[PDB]
């Protein structure tokens, strides 16, 4: 069973991740892409990032309409920051007969370096890089390439937007909008 | 009333589409967005467009659950090549009292030049420039701009995608994949 591990922290979660997992999806040949919720930022822990509850709520109605995509709470699956060398770890224990891939974008493409045990990491699994707009990608680490329409939009573009009372409409599911206003998010 | 007069062939819309509009509807501090599709396109009569009424239904999905989005098919209502100087004369003449935008994305920004009576249209109306990914702006012309973010899907990707069986969701309103699908377009 083809896999494609997309962490992230989904705060809140908005199209682009759900075009770059569906592309992603279809073009490194994957079965079901896993959307993996951190517990923890463990980039971010002093960026003052959302409770959890209402990420792993957002991430749920983002996508929920597609058969494809799959929740992951396994780094909620206890305390600590989440570091996806301990992740993955675990991961290829439980699902040992699984192809696992990881993706991620342009962004963190170029932080691999600033990153919790990368040569470990990179040896458990491999990594897919898609290409976001802004950033881009160069990186001398192993690494696969898919190619991706590029979008421009980031989760700190919609809580600004959701902040200034800017549009936020066609960039995040109509579904996590509401949920936002609604639980007063952002 | 400050309208946006946004003219494409739509051939099939898309979400860049809706995105461009939602964010110059803000950005450019207009009342609505105008979607005006063409009988028959001006700069590309000797290829395929799709019979037109296929293109108002795909079209009147895509924008239903915008309030400030309408419809305008004026154009449609007389035959022959549907040029933006003959249109914008007719609409600045129903409409006297309300200010008028057109607007354009770096593609055509691009195409200016080959445009039929671009330097008396230019006169009639302001045109407002956005900014599309893989094109780029520089005009001689007086234009405005908007900032919006940069999204790289074009109907053209979709027609190919929608044959070769490609992904197509998260680019097209899911309403107008249905439509497509089911009355067999592209
Ligand atoms: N338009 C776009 N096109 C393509 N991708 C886009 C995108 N907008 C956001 N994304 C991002 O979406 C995904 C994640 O969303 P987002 O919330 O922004 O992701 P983010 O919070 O920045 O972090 C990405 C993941 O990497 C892991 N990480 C990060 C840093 C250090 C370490 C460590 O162990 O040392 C681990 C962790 O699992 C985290 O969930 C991809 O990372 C991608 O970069
Ligand atoms: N991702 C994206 N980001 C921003 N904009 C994007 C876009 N993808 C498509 N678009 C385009 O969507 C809009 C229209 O859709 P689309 O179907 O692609 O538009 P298109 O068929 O290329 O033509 C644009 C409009 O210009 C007029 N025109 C064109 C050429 C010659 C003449 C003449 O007078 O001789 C007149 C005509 O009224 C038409 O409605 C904007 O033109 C924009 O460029």
């Amino acid at each position: 069973k083809k896999i494609g591990i997309f962490g992230g922290t989904f705060d809140p979660p908005h199209n682009g991740h759900l075009l770059m997992a569906n592309e992603v999806l279809y073009q490194a040949g994957l079965d079901e892409i896993w959307f993996m919720p951190n517990q923890i930022p463990p980039h971010k822990q002093n960026e003052d990032y959302t409770d959890s509850f209402h990420r792993v709520e957002m991430l749920k109605l983002a996508i929920q309409s597609n058969p494809s995509f799959k929740l992951e709470l396994v780094e909620m699956e206890r305390e600590g920051p989440s570091y996806t060398f301990d992740t993955v770890s675990l991961l290829k224990q439980r699902y040992p007969n699984d192809q696992l891939f990881f993706i991620i974008g342009a962004d963190m493409i170029e932080y691999l370096p600033k990153w919790y045990k990368l040569d470990e990491l990179l040896n458990l699994i491999q990594f897919i890089g898609v290409k976001r707009p802004g950033f881009h990608v160069e990186t001398p680490y192993p690494l696969l390439f898919a190619d991706v329409p590029e979008f421009e939009v980031s989760s700190t573009m919609i809580r600004e937007r959701f902040k200034s009372k800017k549009p936020t409409d066609y960039l995040i599911p109509d579904k996590v909008k509401k949920y936002v206003e609604e639980n007063g998010l952002y």
